[PDB]
């Protein structure tokens, strides 16, 4: 120490910190990369919460990304960035409970609102450390201190044998839980106000926002959320302690594990991480999409009850959630799984196709309910056309999984005292390689709300580049406020608050924001209040 | 003594009356006798053909209106009272009327056989909305209407009994169309080319008429008016038939099907008129005690099973439905509606009337019913509420039977043509928020709007000898298109492919597609199949 740029240098907890000074359009950022904030989950702590990483001697570099949690890494189209973007940057390793934080530079003179990015991955993938969750532009444009953390996915973060204490469910959300006790106690030190911290996310991501919400422990770590393409409740983000125990004990015998709980996760324990890997698919009961192996559990523990009896008994008077879906969520899931799709075709498929389409779709509903889903979504004008079908099996999908789950929670925060801002993200990027019929595919708006546009080595349209820039505001104001609105800009259109009565949401495109207003109402009352009837 | 006003028919002569039309004199038959009086020990039994007369009989008046139940809900009441009896109420009651231009046409004139409706326990030939004389004078058309036994006279039923079998007031109207085929050549009718039209009732028997082997070969073409002969109304099952029967006969201290049948013969008519609506099995709407039986004679099978396995190659089928089929349906039966109010309803309230709407409906079909025709954006709006008890009714019980009937018929082989009637008469006195109700297209159909004394628009008036064209062209040629406008819109039939109609209102004829397509995918494919 003597010779460093003293602007990169930090204490926290732990011990010091050298940080990078990186470029972004506009000027430089300070970015503390792979800082620990725990034990390395390894050996004997595999399937075990998370332990608060021990202190350090000297200085720990802290200026590159460190390892991605074990997961599947996608070789489905090999040099297509459509999947290449979102697979692991960095070393798959068992040791990753590593975070990042991205300030502006130099560092902030007075406490700044922090916003904490947890990613998506269907519970199975992810890293911190892909270029779409680049907190450089954030910490640039909007003098925002970001935070990002690696959780543990799949098996490592949720196989449960539910009532064990070796393995007992949600461990990658306690990897998140104590990433949120770390800026409590460290943002400080960076200029963060910890007294200011939004949680953002989208997909697996949102889901595990939504967790937060609903567990008491983590209401104290955040004062605001934001919600994309994401719910806690749903058919996908979490499963029963039965249905965790099913598939724990399946994949136990699928990797040669056989009679106590304590046996069985100690010769999982004795598994390499990619044995585990290769099985993790094998455990889904039936021919789906749109379903994940090892996700969140319904313990009574993280999870008191359900988060669907949760959302309908909380009282959420002191909370502030932006909530909103994407125009298309369900194309891309219809290209691994439902025969027909491909994304080097058109995708134009027959009734039959649908029928079956609807089967995989919906993997849980009974031969009366799955006929209920397709007479809804046939259009008894034209009950054959191709371009119809293809596009009711999208819509299916999307609004099974993530507009009515969004409508269902925006509904039942609004009606128990949250301020909910909900939107619809309609903009197709001009660089996106998945085809046109996709439209604007799940997580697809990511890039936006990071400000990835304004690098101009990316080749964003100049209307790409104001349009991120608008959002960036929106979302830095949300954080700040608990409003995504502008105070000093009169002129521009207002964002209303979604409530039960005018149900308002609006459209985010190149256009300035239109007011709409109910989300997806006929059809989300099939799914939210009809359906669930059909299991009786 | 005038040459025009005395026909020949087999049972011998009759002397008809002169009648004033706007625009010149029509030729009238009223109240001829096409059966023996179907009284005392012939109560319940199928009609037995008019035995010859001497002498000329007078057929310058309308004759007894068969035995029913009078609405006296609304005394006065324009709304109620043009629906009720304008003639003496009798069992002796089995005569039709004919209409033809003055003087009797030169060659063969298509005919137009109308079957009224009311329930199966109500209507007559007589009412002022089935005027003959604007059709049979504007477009020169001969039009014969006849009266057919209502309620228990018409249709209680002991299936399989021999004294009281059923589909009896069904028999008395192919009994009339047999007379048409007979006779109507001596009125320059040409029996060749027979077109049966009805509304509600008398649709549901025009249907009937299609379905029943013995009926197919005394008419060519059928106009279907709000009705059809499937659908949750229009018909019973032996079972249903035989319980109500039964409970009726306990009802009027009655007494085996002969000893049964032998009593219910020895009480006075109004005895049997007092009980009738009593032996409905739930608190219900748009749902009558006694209609046709599914007989395994008259009906070989149910009208659905009929629908989607008959061959209608050989036929033509006008086919339609007004803007607010159940409007009406709900002033008498559902709790918070009324005509002297704006009937803003409570979603309590609309939950309460779907079961009333829907009697046969479970709590899970009753739920499925109110989640569709919630409008989740203003789910308790009392305007959309009202709205929509309105569209359960008229869709449940007139639209998607419709449209039912339409699909299977143009499916199977018939030329299918399709409409919505959607102009509310300036006339009507029930309130707006009832709209176009169940049977306000009738009185623009037979031409009423032509008569100046009855105060309709000049538009009203154009409209009326629009539709009257529409109508004796499709008895004509099978087509309501006018060869004689080289001008647009065509009428295009009705296909399952494309799904066009039309709707008829005051502008141009405009073409629209599938028959409220989606809500009809619901009554007529999911309902089904819970349970
Ligand atoms: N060997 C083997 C054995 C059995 C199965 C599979 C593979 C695969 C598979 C195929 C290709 C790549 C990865 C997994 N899937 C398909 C799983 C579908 C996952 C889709 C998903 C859901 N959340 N993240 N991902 C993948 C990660 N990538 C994406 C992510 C996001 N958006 C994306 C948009 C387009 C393309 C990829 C995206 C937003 C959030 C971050 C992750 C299965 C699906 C089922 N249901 C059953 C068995 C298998
Ligand atoms: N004393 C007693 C005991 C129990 C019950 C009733 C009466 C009455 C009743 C009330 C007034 C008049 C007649 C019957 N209704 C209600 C029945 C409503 C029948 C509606 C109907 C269906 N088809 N024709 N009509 C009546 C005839 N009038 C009309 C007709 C048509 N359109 C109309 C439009 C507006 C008003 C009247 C119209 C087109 C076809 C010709 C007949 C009941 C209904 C139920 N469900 C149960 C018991 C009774
Ligand atoms: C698209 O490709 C897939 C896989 O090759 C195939 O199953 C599907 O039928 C194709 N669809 C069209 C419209 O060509």
């Amino acid at each position: 120490e003597g010779r460093e740029d003293p602007q990169l240098l930090v204490r926290v907890r732990g011990g010091q910190l050298r940080g990078i000074r990186l470029k972004a359009p506009g000027g430089p950022v300070s970015a503390f990369l792979g800082i620990p904030f725990a034990e390395p989950p390894v050996g004997s702590r595999r399937f075990m919460p998370p332990e608060p990483k021990r202190p350090w001697s000297g200085v720990l570099d802290a200026t590159t990304f460190q390892n991605v949690c074990y997961q599947y890494v996608d070789t489905l189209y090999p040099g297509f960035e459509g999947t290449e973007m979102w697979n692991p940057n960095r070393e798959l390793s068992e040791d990753c409970l590593y975070l990042n934080v991205w300030t502006p530079y130099p560092r902030p003179a007075s406490p700044t609102p922090v916003l904490i990015w947890i990613y998506g991955g269907g519970f199975y993938s992810g890293a911190a450390s892909l270029d779409v969750y680049d907190g450089r532009f954030l910490a640039q444009v909007e003098g925002a201190v970001l935070v990002s953390m690696n959780y543990r996915v799949g098996t490592f973060g949720f196989l449960a044998l539910p009532g064990s204490r070796e393995a007992p469910g949600n461990v990658g959300l306690l990897d998140q839980r104590l990433a949120l006790q770390w800026v409590q106690e460290n943002i400080a030190a960076f200029g963060g106000d910890p007294m200011s911290v939004t949680l953002f996310g989208e997909s697996a991501g949102a889901a595990s926002v939504g967790m937060h919400i609903l567990s008491l422990p983590s209401r104290s770590l955040f004062h605001r959320a934001v919600l994309q393409s994401g719910t806690p409740n749903g058919p996908w983000a979490t499963v029963s302690a039965g249905e965790a125990r099913r598939r724990a004990t399946l994949l136990a015998r699928l990797v040669g594990c056989p009679g106590n709980d304590t046996e069985l996760i100690a010769c999982l324990r004795t598994r390499p991480a990619q044995d585990l890997v290769d099985h993790e698919w094998h455990v889904l009961p039936q021919e789906s999409i749109f379903r994940f192996s090892f996700v969140p559990v319904v313990d009574g523990d993280f999870l008191s009850d359900t988060p669907e009896a949760l959302i309908n008994t909380g009282d959420f008077q002191d909370l502030q959630v932006l909530v909103g879906v994407v125009k298309d969520e369900g194309s891309y899931f219809l290209v691994y799984g439902v025969p027909g799709f491909s994304k080097d075709n058109e995708s134009l498929i027959s009734r039959a196709q649908f029928l079956a389409g609807v089967r995989i779709g919906v993997p849980q509903a009974s031969d009366l309910a799955a006929e209920a889903v397709v007479l809804h979504y046939t259009d008894w004008l034209h009950p054959e056309d191709p371009t119809h079908l293809r596009d009711a099996m999208s819509a299916v999908v999307g609004d099974h999984n993530v507009v009515c789950p969004v409508a269902q929670l925006a509904g039942r925060l609004a009606a128990q005292g949250a301020r909910v801002y909900a939107y619809i993200f309609e903009h197709r990027a001009s660089t996106l390689t998945w085809p046109l019929w996709m439209g604007v595919p799940h997580g697809y708006e990511i890039e936006f709300i990071f400000g990835l546009p304004l690098d101009p080595s990316l080749n964003y349209t100049t209307e790409e580049r104001i349009f991120a820039q608008r959002l960036m505001k929106y979302w830095t104001n949300f954080a700040r406020t608990g409003d995504p609105n502008d105070p000093r800009d009169s002129k521009s259109p207002q964002w209303p608050p979604y409530t039960t009565a005018a149900q308002q949401y609006v459209s985010l495109n190149l256009k300035p924001l239109e007011v709409r207003r109910g989300l997806r109402a006929q059809t989300c009352a099939f799914w939210n209040r009809f359906l669930p009837k059909l299991l009786s």
